[PDB]
This record gives structure tokens, C-alpha cells and sequence, in this order.
């Protein structure tokens, strides 16, 4: 057992090390969305940078997490990082529809650590998760759901010039 | 189905630089491992946590710049499945530092193999690439963790805990 | 034989004034094109200046290999700079697929020119052609391939309003 | 016709044409005497530099007449440059000589271009030949007299002396 | 065998210590010809400092081929550096010819080294050649070209005049 | 007889010949030191920087001998620079012995020098040896002996860890 630990149930620690895993595997989709709107046949750069911001971001949660394993002395496990459900984005819209649905699964396994986290009387673990995770996880899902929102009223995805003006006025 | 912007750029060239943004994200992942590591409380080394979550970064880097070049050449990403490391526990500074050379030599064949294929379909501007932005990054790479794995022995590292605590200090802090 | 000249052969300092030549052709097509772009009936500014700053960088691209030409001892051969294939280039999209391809002509020249440094064993004229010209010319043809893909998914050329807004937020 | 066109005369529109052609021609002479001072064998640089500038100046003259030709809504076509009369310039005085030779003849034509627009009753025209070209021939043609004069005076071409310090103290 | 060597053939690397040599014997060539300028018969101050300038010069590109010798994992062997072939230098024409065929003979070293590891098959070997030497005595060979036709011009060495003002206005 | 010679005795031209030879010797002595430094299996860079210093320093020696030679009227006549006695220099402390007993011989030989400068009646040349060459010399002595001493009673050179604390607090 770590000199550091205390309070903190192994099944806490085997969630984090779950979360920790979920959070490469969020950074590698944003990733790859990211090196798709780059391609020469789709050309949007605001829609490349904007993925890419939040690649560098899913990557931080995953540090942080791992930063906890170790405060709580737990010890960290990593697993595979699996690539991508798509090689191909297909739209604007699309990606942005994928990245909803990725964040919405993302803050699901939040809220069962954070249930797991009460269940096991973990007040400093339920905390983090609500200091450092579910604001950001409501914040990043409302920003997405708007994106979504405006690309449908647009026109998008079979309007080219819709995904072409959003990416310039709301990206850009 | 050939891209606009293709030219000399032969699909097998296309698959190695596919295979090669696997292993610079695989690198990154084995860093990443090792950086937390030397964050634990009984290890608790914290110029090795730095000087490897740098190296994580860095490869991270050596990845981006490769999907960049396969979509500058007309090629199409095609990501896998990231690996884990070797290992869990690095077991000491000395260990990390030996296995960080080996993986840097490993990660250098590779971009040998690279060099040899862009050599061998006529693709200058590929084998440019590969010498300008990756083979003398990897010469320095495994020069400097090199020097760091001889100053670890010699101070007497794994077994004289003094050791990598003082390199930790005065070479990485 | 020049007092500088070592490991140059004749077919190199042959293909060096072919290549002047030909960045000098590049010039003038873009020139060409910059003051279609100009006129009171296309009238599309910022495809004019791209253009001109093109046909500038091309001039840049003949003079380098004049010096070099000069540096390795080889005598400077000037031959007509011919006109362009069109007088009228019809549409910011067209002119876009027609920069597209005579970059790739350029590229497809300075490949056959590095293979004959390779094949006469001078790497110093190699190595001139890959820092200077081959990373230029992939830079140049995808930049340009994007520039087609989002006129195109705007609905150019026959929506004037694509060309308008492309002109404005591409390249403004 | 072009909806900006007044009082331009289709002869006014061909002779501009014309010029157009004669600027572009002048500024590859320029550039041709340029690189002959960058030899190893010639090696007088602020000659380099002094037709170099020469040959930028020409190709500002080719692209302001361009502008003039899309202002008064005539229609620009290029025409193939013709490269210079010499490969081999043989002496700083013979090129100063020769450009002398050049801007007598630029002006010529110049001064049949003012005759024309006169002659068609065309104001505009005349007072942007007179604007911006034939003040500026005039003081070309005293440089290159007064240049000419003092490389005759010093001995040139046949001192090597004479050709050096000419280089260095009025082009430098 | 090295921890660090791969892909480095032992004939490079004896390569690698028969060009060091060579680097530091030119370092010392120009330094005999910079102090051969100061002497109280001779004066030629700016000979002198452009000499000893490519002296510190030959110094760093031995010192780099060091470096590279210990980043590959060869080990450096070095040799006798030999006296220059002449003790007076004669004159300023005389001393730049002789620099020219030293720089040439460095040049044609170093085209046998990118052959040796084009033939290796050592990619990063073959850059390092190129990038930090091969266009550096392009550049060298070309200068040193145009300061030997620029004395010959003024008449060097016969004119002690030539020497004086190419002393004061190209080296100065 | 050189028209600025005055009081300047043949054998002090020889010895100062002799001179600028040793002080070549110690630069390349140092230079090899340094890089030994540099290799992967001994990585210990302040040694390395250290006795680079020294190399670049021996030169200064050499090169303002060189100047006294000529501003005396004496002429340099240059020797082969002899490769120093190993090729590997074992440890930081037996690097530090060998170049104190480099400085003690480069001292005895200044010491000889101002000895034929006494017995000729040459004070310039025994004020020049006394103002920039036998106080460097005491002061590089006492240095050397001082690191060597430290180095032993730390525990060089079988304490790894001794050598490896020098080069960072002393040499560092
Ligand atoms: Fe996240
Ligand atoms: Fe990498
Ligand atoms: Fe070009
Ligand atoms: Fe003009
Ligand atoms: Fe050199
Ligand atoms: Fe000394
Ligand atoms: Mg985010
Ligand atoms: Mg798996
Ligand atoms: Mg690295
Ligand atoms: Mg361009
Ligand atoms: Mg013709
Ligand atoms: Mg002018
Ligand atoms: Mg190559
Ligand atoms: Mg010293
Ligand atoms: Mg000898």
C-alpha cells in the first residue's frame, strides 16, 4: 500500500485508470478529425485547428487524471489506445455531430466515476471530478450542440458554402 | 480516386508514412508512461518526470508533422490502434534512460527503412523530408540519452539512490 | 572551362537554363493572370494580388537559378519567354485548375532535373533543387489544390457569389 | 465594349499592347546584363545590382501600362518576350552602351505612343505618357550618357582598373 | 562498438578523421598566408584579416566533423597537421589562387565522402555533408574565383597599385 | 635584412619560430582533450568546454607570437603541428595532470626564451615573454594544480561521482 494513500477504494482507482485510457482515446478521435479537415479534398483550417485545440485538451485531462493516480497513490495502468469509429469524417456537420456524441459518452463515464466516487464516501475524488471535469464536460457539450445547431440552419452539410462561412466566421 | 496534388508519390512510400505516425504516437505513449512513473511517491523524481513528459510532447510533434506531410502528398491518414508500453514500472532513472535509447534506435530504423524506400521509388522530396526533419533529431536524441545512461553508471546508479538523485538535480533540473 | 567549375557536367548546366526558362514562363502566366483579374468586368482584387505575388515569386525562382547557374561555373543561356496558353482565363476557379497544373509541370521538370544530379553523382545541385525548389513546389500544389476544392464546394464557377466571398475571406 | 470605355481609340489599345511587350523586353535585357557582372570571369557586382534594379524598375513600367490598358477598358494581350541580342555583354562600358542604346529606343517608342494619342484627341492618354514615362526616359538616358562618359574617360574597357573603381565608387 | 552507433560503416568513420585533418591543415594554410600579408615588406592589412577569418573558419568545420565523429559513435584518431607547401606567399593574386586550388582540393575530399556514404547507404551522413559543407565551398570557390579575376583585371600582381586598392576596396 | 629589424638576434627569430610551434601544440593537445570529453562513453561536457577554452586560447599564444615575429622583422617559418601523445585521455583527472605538465614544459621553454633574450640584450623581448606569457603561465599552473587536487581528494578517478560533481560545481 502507498504512504500516500488514504480514503481512496481500489475500485476508484481501477475507474481513474478507465477514465484516464477514455481521454487518449477522446485526443486520438479529435486527432483524427483534425488531419481530415486538412486533407486537400475538404480544405476547412479553421475546422483542422478547432480539432486539433481539443486533441491538446483531451490530452490534459488525461495528464491530470494521471497526476491524481499518483496524489491518491494509486498506480497507474495504461491500456491500447483504439483508433477512431471513422477514417472519414465525411462533413463539417458530421464531425461535429461525432464529437457531440463523443463528449456526451465522455461526460456518462464522469458521472458513474463521480457516483462511484460518493458510493465510496471519496470526498476529495468526487470533488476533483466536479472541479475539474463535469463543468468542462456541459461547457464543451453546449458549444458543441450551437456549432451543430448553426451548421444544420446553414444548410450544411450539402451546402459546401455553409461549411465554407462557418468555418471563417465562427471557427476562424 | 488519385488526389489533385498527387505526384510521385508511390503507395508504398503512402503505407510507411502510415506505419511511421503509428510508431512516433507509440513513442509519444511510451514517454507519456515513463514521465508518471517518476511522479509516483516512491520514486518521486521529478526533473525525470519533466525531461520525459517533454519527450512525450516532442513525439507527439514527430507524429502531427507526418499526417501533415501524407495530406501535403495527396496520401490518405489511416490511424491504428496505439500500443501501451512495454512496461508498467521503469524500475529506476538508469533503466528508463536505457530503454528511451533502445526505443530511439528502434524508432531510427524505421526511419532508415523509410529513407531507403523514398531512395529506392525516386521520391526526393520524401527522402528530403525524413533527412531534414527526423534523422538528425534521432542522431541527437540517441547522443544525448547515450551521455545520460554512461554519467548514470558511472555515479553508480540503479543501486546508489544518491546517484539519481543528484543527476536528476544538476543534469535535468 | 571556369576556374569555380568542379563536378558540374554539361547535360546539368543544359537543364539549369531549361529550368530558368521555364520559372521565367511561370512569371508570366501568373502575371497574365493577376490582370484578368483586374479587369472591369471579372474585377476580383484579391485574386489579382495573389496572383501578382505569385508571378513575383517566380521571377525570385528564375534569379536563384541564374546565381546558382554562375556559382557552379555555367554559362547563362536566355531563350524567349513564350506567351501564355490563354489571353481570357474565364474564372477565379479556372485560373485556380490552371496554376494547379502548371505547378505540377514545374514539379514534374525539377524532378527530372534531380534525377539528372543524381545520375551525373553532383549532390550539391541536388541538394540546391530539394532545399530550394522541391519542398516550395509540394507547398505550392497543395495550397493551390485547396484553393480549387473550396471554390468548387462553394458552387464556382457558375455562383458569382462563391467567387466574391472566396476573393474576400480565402484570399483577403 | 467595355462599360467604362471613353474616347480610347482601338490604335491607342494596340499600340499600349505593344508597349507593354517592349517594358518586358527591356526588363530581361536588364536582367541578362545582370547576371553577365555576376560571373566568376566579369565578377563587378554593383554592376550586378545597378541592372538588376534596372530590370525590377522595367517590369513596374510593363505593369503600370497593364493597370492604364484595364482602366480605360481596353484589353490586354501578352505577347512573347524576346530574349536579349547578346549572351556575352563583353565590358561594363559596352553594357552601359547598350542600355543607352535601349532607353533611346524605349523612348522612341514612347514618343510614337504621345504622337497617337494626340493625334487620336486622347488627353488622359498623353498626360500619363507624359506622367509617368517620359520625364522618366529622359533622366535614364543623362545616368547613362554621364555613365558612359566617365568609363571612357578612365580607360575603360581595356583598363581592368578602370571597369573595378567605376564599380566601387559610382555604383557602389 | 558504441551505444550510441548505428548505421555508421567503419570506412566513414576513417573518412571522418582523414577530413578533420584536411579541415585543420587548411585552417592552418590560411593562417600562414593572413600573417604572410602582415609582414612590414608586404602591409596588405585586410589580406591579412581576410585570411585569418577563413583560418578560425577551417577551425569550426574541422571542430563540427568532431562533433559528428562522437554523435555517431566513432572515435576520433588525429594525425600530424602538415606545414603549407610555401613559406611566402609572394603576392595577393598568388595567395588567392593558391586558396582556390585549396578550396577545390577540400571540395573534391568531400564529394569522395558523399560518395562514400551515398555507397553506405548512410542518409544522415549524406545530409550532414551537404548541409553544413558542400554549399559552403560552393560559396567559398565562387569568391575566391571572382577576387582572382578582379586582381587579374587591375593587373596584379605586377601593379603593387592593384593590390593596394582591392586590398582597400573589396577586402577592406 | 628586414628595414624595421633593430637589436633582434637571429636566434631569437629561431626560438620565437620554435615557440609558435609549442604554443600550436598545446592548442591541439587542448582540442583533442576536448573531445574525448564529447565521446558517449565518457559525456562529461564542462571538461569538454573547458579544455576547448584552453585549445582557443593556445592559438591566441601562437598567433601574437606570429605578430611579435614580424613587428621585430624576424620571418615565420611554420613546422607540422605533431598529434598529441594519446588519443584517449583515460579521466577528467588524468586529463587535468598531462595539461599541468604541458604547462610546466610550454613555462620551462619561455623560461629558455627569456634566458636568450637576457643573454642577447633584447629587453622588448624579454618585457614582451614577462607582460603576456610567464604570468598566464604561473596562473594556468596553480589552476591546473588546484583542480587536480580537488579531483584526487574527492576521490578521482575511480569515484565516478567525483568527476561527475567537478565538471558541474567546479567546471560547470
Ligand atoms: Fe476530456
Ligand atoms: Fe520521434
Ligand atoms: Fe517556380
Ligand atoms: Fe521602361
Ligand atoms: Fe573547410
Ligand atoms: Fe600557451
Ligand atoms: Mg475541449
Ligand atoms: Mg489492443
Ligand atoms: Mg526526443
Ligand atoms: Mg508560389
Ligand atoms: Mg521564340
Ligand atoms: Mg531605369
Ligand atoms: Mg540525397
Ligand atoms: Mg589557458
Ligand atoms: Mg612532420
Amino acid at each position: 500500500t502507498s504512504q500516500v494513500r488514504q480514503n481512496y477504494h481500489q475500485d476508484s482507482e481501477e475507474a481513474i485508470n478507465r477514465q484516464i485510457n477514455l481521454e487518449l482515446y477522446a485526443s486520438y478521435v479529435y486527432l483524427s478529425m483534425s488531419y481530415y479537415f486538412d486533407r486537400d479534398d475538404v480544405a476547412l483550417k479553421n475546422f483542422a485547428c478547432y480539432f486539433l485545440h481539443q486533441s491538446h485538451e483531451e490530452r490534459c485531462h488525461a495528464e491530470k487524471l494521471m497526476k491524481l493516480q499518483n496524489q491518491r497513490g494509486g498506480r497507474i495502468f495504461l491500456q491500447d489506445i483504439q483508433k477512431p469509429d471513422e477514417d472519414d469524417w465525411e462533413s463539417g456537420l458530421n464531425a461535429m455531430e461525432e464529437a457531440l456524441e463523443l463528449e456526451k459518452n465522455v461526460n456518462q463515464s464522469l458521472l458513474e466515476l463521480h457516483k462511484l466516487a460518493t458510493d465510496k464516501n471519496d470526498p476529495h475524488l468526487a470533488d476533483f471530478i466536479e472541479t475539474h471535469y463535469l463543468n468542462e464536460q456541459v461547457c464543451a457539450i453546449k458549444e458543441l450542440g450551437d456549432h451543430v445547431t448553426n451548421l444544420r440552419k446553414m444548410g450544411a452539410p450539402e451546402s459546401g458554402l455553409a461549411e465554407y462561412l462557418f468555418d471563417k466566421h465562427t471557427l476562424g
